[PDB]
């Protein structure tokens, strides 16, 4: 996250942290996530894409820190790892970029709803929020697009929800993104999300309930001017999350 506040697990209950597990015993932070039911986690697909190994993957609820334990947090194993068919990336822009992994514990159990651990709301169909409305997001992501190394503590900002119209406009991205897709920016573009905070949630109230509206994605740069954030439309992929999230 590009500028933005410092904030904690207790403000972000439902965001996951995705680690990979390396040889020797080294492991590195991935990707951000959302919690949307006990034994499931929703993220981005172009962060496994390279390794769909789900036995290297360790998922973290309730958890504040990078490299550091915090009180309450959870420890997960990734029981299935549900990557989309039809994921596909372009010079830039990322399609149907989405997934689920399946969350249990070393005793075989889901996700314990706790004040640092719960779910976020799934929108409706086709029903988001109105463009021009404020949104957040979190994730352990850069703060600059120079550094290369990640914030230790978890952040989040705030940002608009920008028009298909206006994103696709010749100095945006042009034909690029799709209705599938949503961009978010600051008005002034002083703040977004960056390299780190793929899968992490886009969080709008949508008639006074926190919905689950966007997966961090893609986008040109951090911050740069008329080159928004790009989500993944989650109203769009409700059929796909159903039929995976069964049996
Ligand atoms: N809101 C943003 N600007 C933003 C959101 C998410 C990411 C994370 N996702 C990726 O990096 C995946 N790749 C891209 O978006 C690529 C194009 O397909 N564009 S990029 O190379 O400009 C992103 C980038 C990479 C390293 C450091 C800064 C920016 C980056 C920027």
């Amino acid at each position: 996250i590009i500028g933005g506040e410092f904030t904690t697990i207790e403000n972000q209950p439902w965001f996951a942290a995705i680690y990979r597990r390396h040889r020797g015993g080294s492991v590195t932070y991935v990707c951000g996530g959302s919690l949307i039911s006990p034994c499931w986690v929703i993220s981005a697909t172009h962060c496994f894409i390279d390794y769909p190994k789900k036995e290297d993957y360790i998922v973290y609820l309730g958890r504040s820190r990078l490299n550091s334990n915090t009180q309450g947090e959870m420890k997960f194993e990734v029981e299935n790892l549900i990557l989309h068919k039809d994921y596909s990336a372009d010079t830039l822009a990322h399609h149907n970029d989405i997934a689920l992994l399946k969350i249990r514990s070393k005793e075989g159990r889901c996700a314990q709803p706790s004040r640092t651990i719960q779910t976020i709301s799934l929108p409706s169909m086709y029903n988001d929020p109105q463009f021009g409305t404020s949104c957040e997001i979190t994730g352990f992501g850069k703060e600059n697009s120079t550094d290369y190394l990640y914030p230790e503590q978890l952040k989040m900002t705030v940002v608009k929800l920008i028009s298909h119209r206006e994103c696709q406009q010749p100095h945006y991205y042009g034909s690029e993104v799709t209705t599938k897709m949503l961009c978010a920016a600051d008005p002034q573009w002083k703040t977004d999300s960056c390299q780190g905070d793929s899968g992490g949630p886009l969080v709008c109230s949508l008639q006074g309930r926190m919905t689950l509206t966007g997966i961090v994605s893609w986008g040109r740069g951090c911050a740069l001017k008329d080159k928004p954030g790009v989500y993944t439309r989650v109203s769009h992929f409700l059929p796909w999350i159903r039929s995976h999230t069964k049996e």
